[PDB]
RNA sequence: GUGAACCGGAUUGCCGUCAGGAAAUUAGGUGCGCUUAGCAGUAUUCCCCACGCUGUGGG
């Protein structure tokens, strides 16, 4: 079975007061870490019932869950929705017990058993990371002059199109190229949002040796994280019920640890 | 093992009954925070592993 969970954030109100929930969404790494803190081990929960001990990733279960962040929901109020799809039951009352300021509504969870027959029309929403891997010559310095270096870099960069092609056509072709393998066939696809997603990651770096021995003194260095994001919505038709269920709960692209793979399907 | 050694200033006691700081006070007169900007139609996306001469998988 699948577990589907929904979280709500205000992202509104008085701008002259602290808003930890709205500020929490400025870094995708922080969002991923906070969502990962919702799956504690059976020993950590017994030892620390209040989540008041130092946080170590080795004490939390590893499981490839997926999530997406949606915005602009109305009713005279602003809302940001976080939708999480997982293969395990989340523990929201352990993750947000000391951070109830973050949310504007209690978390909700439910079961999900999608059974689809062959040749069924579905309405889908999903966000992609438009990335391709290429060999790039290394240009450096640019101190008024460009100096080339002989090394060729294997780098994952953004998807590009020609001057006579619209981004929508390029993305539709790029998705229809792989849609045979995933297990569905498109009928219409339109691009809604195209942009970037940013984040920062801490990394330990050694500085000096310990006089008493047994380790170093260490410090933190921050590494940037940039991704190309494109949101799509449209209609699809199931080819075979076997590969489609594998496409779900797995992702349809890269950067799946930063909310970049999730298929949302409605029966039309 | 020294004008040194042995060596208690000790026993008893309430400072209690008395007291209005009180009559009177406007802190008022004058003042633009103003000149400025796509979260988007791109030409390298920070790191690692495997298969090829771009496609999978992890942060």
């Amino acid at each position: 079975m699948i577990y589907l969970s929904r979280l709500l954030i205000d992202t509104g109100g008085n701008p002259d007061r602290p808003r930890p929930g709205r500020k929490w969404l400025d870094n995708i790494y922080n969002v991923h870490r906070r969502l990962s803190m919702a799956f504690p081990s059976g020993l950590r929960r017994e030892q620390d019932p209040h989540f008041l001990k130092p946080f170590s990733p080795n004490d939390f279960q590893k499981t490839p869950f997926l999530f997406r962040v949606d915005n602009n929901i109305d009713g005279n109020d602003k809302r940001a929705i976080i939708i999480v799809q997982s293969v395990l039951e989340p523990d929201w009352d352990y993750c947000f017990q000391n951070a109830l300021d973050f949310l504007a509504a209690p978390p909700e969870t439910k079961e999900y058993n999608p059974e689809f027959k062959a040749g069924q029309l579905l309405r889908f929403r999903l966000r992609v990371n438009a990335s391709v891997r290429r060999h790039i010559p290394e240009m450096v310095q640019q101190d008024g002059q460009t100096i080339e270096t002989g090394k060729i870099l294997h780098k994952r960069v953004s998807l590009t199109w020609d001057a006579s092609s619209t981004p929508d056509q390029a993305l539709a072709d790029w998705l229809a190229a792989k849609s045979p393998k995933l297990g569905f066939t498109l009928q219409r696809c339109e691009l809604l949002q195209l942009g970037w997603v940013y984040g920062s990651k801490p990394e330990p770096k050694n500085v000096k040796v310990k006089e008493q021995g047994q380790g170093y003194w260490r410090e933190h260095k921050y590494n940037p994280l940039r991704f190309r994001a494109a949101l799509l919505e449209g209609v699809l038709e199931v080819d075979d019920p076997k590969l489609f269920l594998k496409t779900l709960s797995s992702g349809i692209g890269k950067a799946k640890s930063f909310g970049f793979g999730l298929l949302s399907v409605l029966p039309i």
